[PDB]
């Protein structure tokens, strides 16, 4: 019921996003001078919502709403919109961009993880709805591509990427692990788990020099959330106690202080609204592995962070083209 | 003579870079569907060298070589190349892109700092050579733009950016500080110093979770180098002792282990060659503020890092379009 206002708002934002062409930002590599075209031509599906990765998870937001909150949503409009987007022809256009060797490394790893999350959501919806089964088949090729790219790249990673931006390794791998397990892709699952262990198992008593001025993710929290899915419960509970040993004393203080957002009209600083949302998302996930006191403390901390940001997700397009997805992630965490 | 092979190599690479159109990578925002053009049209000067910021510091590399290593370099060819590049018409084209409100935030802050480093270098060369004074005049408007952008943005930064990629705050501000001081821009100098103090002065006993897979800069070392120019010597020496208090025991071990580069054909992993080069650069600078033992230790460590990377700067364009600048930076530290 509190979700009703949210679902309506998230529906409006995401439906506007996926078709809104301008303004836009491309991060595009090429070895042919003719390979410089409008996003609508380069990305037949994901040309809107300011950039490719934001468009992908704007689509995820609509699929998640359709699966679990359809009674609060303009379901028929959403279905019409996703039908015209997820055609075979448009999906082949995206895959043709992805498979071009001149575009190697495109959207790694944020777009990769988010697309696997979108594919996961469509496949879960397809158990419940016949229209989603066509979408899942039409987007299968792109998801297989990213699965292959993860398998090729992860063995090359001697080091992780820790920064709380879209390059964050833990965020992408968290979604990729959920997808791997749903598909029963044992090789992808093992690759993620071993990579996570290699990078992170010796981490303890984290300093947490965060936030940095352009982050929408917490390095220490996103890492912990990935390890909460990689490790077994009791090992993670043990690891987490050594990871951030003074949480019950609200230390480090930065994790219990919602971040300041000095200028929402600057694209980089506007990420800090997302950080307050994603902190709440991560704090809620981690709360399920804590003792009674720390569990309530982290959930109260999450609410404080969520409340600092939720009212600003529609202040301008630099925020509205993506914040709704993280607001839903934070709201959707099953608390136990 | 030890510099001769290096300078020739850096000259060949940079001269190739500034004119080489393809391959290329644009990070481009727009609010008009027609504002999507080839780099040669969007960036009349800095269209080559894979991307805008790498082209800028490839130009710096050529100006630095012309100023201080001209007897080892193809001096006349470099002068001819920079003459056709640094025209008023082409410079106005770059500024027109920069001033377009649809391009707000472009190249912040890596391109900003490198362009000020390039302008500084040209202004120093202009004291020795008359053609460089025309270049300095032609690029002055762009330099004033980035100075103004720094002054507008720095007060909005409640937090720094620490990551060892081109978003690193300390790297850009280090060069911007050198420019501010040469130009005697007291306001820009004050802005940089106040921000650095605000973000970093309470940092101590750093954990140094480095490297990360795509970094060409060390977060802990680049911050320290910035503070070495922001703080007074004796304050910095005290600050540095608390910042990384176990350096004389070679701790944290990561800083005394040159990083591994698993795949030089991947654009992100290839940054790790630059990390070994930039670590050497930072270690050499910081060694001037240490006691005898730590000073020698950091210089030996610097040499080891440099030697691990120097042979790979021409392995492929993913490296050669930028690595030469960091190799010269490391070689150039007095």
């Amino acid at each position: 019921d509190p979700m009703e206002k949210f679902i309506k708002q998230f529906s409006f934002i995401a439906l506007e996003n996926i078709f809104r062409e301008l303004p836009n930002k491309i991060t595009h590599s090429f070895n042919d001078i003719n390979d410089i075209k409008p996003p609508k031509l380069m990305y037949p599906i994901f040309y809107g919502s300011y950039d490719w990765h934001s468009s992908v998870h704007s689509h995820w937001l609509l699929v998640k709403i359709l699966k679990d909150f359809s009674h609060f949503a303009p379901k028929d409009e959403i279905i019409k919109a996703l039908d015209s987007q997820f055609s075979k022809e448009k999906a082949e256009g995206e895959l043709k961009y992805l498979q071009n060797p001149a575009h190697k490394g495109f959207e790694r790893p944020y777009g990769w993880g988010w697309f696997l999350k979108l594919t996961l959501e469509i496949n879960l919806l397809a158990k419940e709805n016949d229209k989603a089964e066509i979408w899942a088949k039409n987007l299968e090729g792109i998801a297989d591509f990213f699965v292959k790219e993860f398998k090729e790249f992860l063995p090359k990673m001697d080091y992780p990427i820790r920064v709380g931006t879209h390059f964050n390794s833990s965020f992408a791998l968290y979604f990729a692990l959920e997808y791997a397990r749903f598909k029963k892709d044992q090789e992808l699952e093992y690759c993620i788990i071993q990579s996570a262990k290699k990078w992170f198992l010796s981490d303890k008593n984290m300093q947490a020099l965060e936030p940095c001025g352009d982050e929408f993710l917490s390095p220490v929290l996103m890492e912990a959330v990935l390890l909460s899915a990689v490790l077994h419960k009791n090992d993670f509970v043990k690891f987490f106690k050594a990871y951030l040993p003074n949480l019950e004393a609200k230390e480090p203080a930065t994790l219990f202080t919602p971040v300041s957002v000095s200028d929402r009209s600057d694209g980089k600083i506007a990420h800090l609204d997302g950080l307050n949302l994603s902190r709440a998302w991560c704090f809620k996930i981690l709360s399920n592995f804590c003792d009674e006191n720390l569990k309530i403390l982290l959930r109260n901390n999450a609410t404080e962070h969520f409340d600092k940001a939720i009212a600003h997700i529609e202040d301008d397009y630099l925020g509205s083209h993506w914040l709704g997805s993280f607001a839903l992630l934070a709201l959707d965490v099953d608390i136990l």
